[PDB]
């Protein structure tokens, strides 16, 4: 079986009388009965609970939620309110859909947060500083990066445990996980970055808890033609390479998929790159995919109206004819 699954909320389009039946209707996708954002099939949960996380204001200051890092958060605290998201948000406790959780405030591996995730790393090893004036640079690193993977693991591990067991028939996964690095910064070429694929390894207490892997697949604008299969084609590998190894149960590999150049979000995505991207995610074996938007595509009727008309004219039949 392949599924593809919707997750566009076009239920902002419902109050123009735009209801995008034909999602499922003609195009085979799954889709919430009645074009619903959250539903029998599929619900996403925005930064859910209250997970420790720097965020700065428009002051300028830094403003830290519940800690800022994770050795420095109340575990209880996170999981009641992410009782009350989980409860208010997903009220059926048969759901059997796909659940995810999207949660980006930081990489459990201390080593994943550079670049803008950067004041992690300062903050933990700051903050080891303070308690101990003696220590060595490089003792008090190490102290970090222990503090910062354990209680990062925790938070991440317990608020898994506690969706599977309240929702204990719907499929869930973290959003974004696996991740490769491609194509980025960290590593130019098509094949992930082989210290993050070691780190992977590291991360079976994650990939073995959850039903789905979910790794991000979109597509950028200044790229050729071959790099975007091949950025689809080396991320799509390594989560079908992890799953392959778990051994609580099957695993699926449901790519995240967006219909909008990331680096160009206001060009819709061309014909050609639609097929070769869905025709790689479909030959390499992965069970589906979800197709995602954002809000700010389709917060107008004028926006709604010309979304469908790309959903009509390219998306649907494009997920018709190479995917169902």
């Amino acid at each position: 079986e392949f599924n593809v699954y919707w997750n566009v909320p076009t239920f902002m389009c419902h109050k123009y009388g735009l209801r995008f039946e034909e999602v499922s209707e003609k195009y085979g996708i799954l889709q919430n009965w009645m074009d619903k954002f959250r539903g029998e099939e599929i619900a996403i949960l925005y930064d859910p609970g209250m997970f420790p996380a720097l965020l700065k204001d428009p002051n300028g200051n830094v403003v830290a939620r519940n800690g800022g890092v994770p050795q420095l958060g109340n575990l209880t605290k996170h999981l009641q309110v992410f009782r009350d998201h989980l409860i208010n948000q997903i009220p059926d406790k048969s759901f059997p859909g796909v659940g995810v959780i999207d949660f980006e405030s930081w990489r459990p591996i201390f080593r994943q947060n550079w670049a803008s995730l950067q004041p992690y790393k300062k903050l933990s090893v700051e903050v080891v500083r303070r308690e101990h004036p003696f220590w060595d640079d490089q003792r008090v690193e190490q102290e970090a990066k222990r503090r910062f993977e354990k209680y990062g693991q925790l938070f991440m591990e317990e608020t898994l445990k506690a969706a599977k067991r309240m929702r204990p028939a719907a499929n869930w996964g973290y959003y974004a996980y696996p991740y490769c690095y491609n194509l980025t910064p960290n590593q130019p070429s098509a094949q992930c970055e082989a210290t993050t694929m070691q780190e992977n390894d590291k991360m079976s207490w994650l990939f073995e808890s959850e039903d789905v892997l979910l790794p991000s697949v979109y597509l950028r604008w200044n790229l050729t033609s071959g790099e975007r299969v091949g950025l689809v084609g080396g991320r799509v590998k390594e989560a079908l390479r992890i799953a392959r190894q778990m051994t609580t149960s099957r695993k699926k590999v449901l790519p995240y998929y967006w219909y909008k150049y990331q680096d160009r979000r206001d060009t819709d995505l061309s014909r050609a790159d639609l097929e070769a991207t869905l025709r790689k995610i479909t030959d390499l074996g992965a069970d589906g995919f979800i197709i995602w938007g954002s809000s700010d595509d389709i917060n107008t009727k004028a926006k709604c109206l010309q979304f469908r008309e790309y959903l009509n004219n390219e998306l649907g039949p494009a997920v018709k004819r190479i995917a169902l």
